């Protein structure tokens, strides 16, 4: 998942 890059984490900041 590219929940470690900031624009992917800002779309599920809930990881």
């Amino acid at each position: 998942g590219c929940c470690s890059y900031p624009p992917c984490f800002a779309t599920n900041p809930d990881c």
